[PDB]
């Protein structure tokens, strides 16, 4: 009914949380187009980095494919192509507003339907941190799927 067909999942690096969230939500909603971007996307010179090796490993154990990901920079042009934008932290909303002020009105929280929780960043931590990040992303995505 809302027409949220193209969904953009956003974090800072676009290598841990947002590619995980993108692929978990994509598996739950096969007829939707789910992509991801970073407020300060991690790049190798100018090439988009793949998802963190541990993020790929943890998702693989939960039957979610996070291979063939290339990080991309969040821009106003990119935001204009999506119907719904889902940030990983409430704090990300201020930075997103500076890049894409026209995206105000379609920027929502990834963990909105799980008590408005921020998804913990597992970057540079052990496998267990990647497990907890995945588990909370899964709970949040399942709650979004019932509303989409
Ligand atoms: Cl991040």
């Amino acid at each position: 009914a809302m027409g949220f067909n193209k969904i953009l999942v956003v974090c800072v690096g676009n290598i841990c949380r947002s590619p995980t969230g993108e692929r978990v939500l994509q598996k739950l909603l096969p007829n939707k187009t789910v992509a991801s971007a970073g407020i300060a996307a991690e790049k190798s010179r100018l090439i988009g980095k793949p998802a963190d090796a541990m993020a790929i490993e943890v998702a693989k154990e939960n039957c979610v494919d996070v291979e063939n990901h290339q990080s991309q920079q969040l821009t106003s042009a990119l935001c204009s192509q999506y119907d719904l934008i889902l940030v990983m932290e409430k704090g990300h909303m201020e930075a997103l507003t500076q890049i894409a002020p026209e995206a105000r009105g379609k920027t929502m929280l990834f963990g909105q339907w799980i008590g408005q929780k921020d998804i913990p960043d597992p970057y540079r931590q052990s496998k267990e941190a990647f497990v907890h990040a995945y588990q909370l992303i899964d709970e949040a995505a399942q709650a979004w799927a019932k509303k989409l």
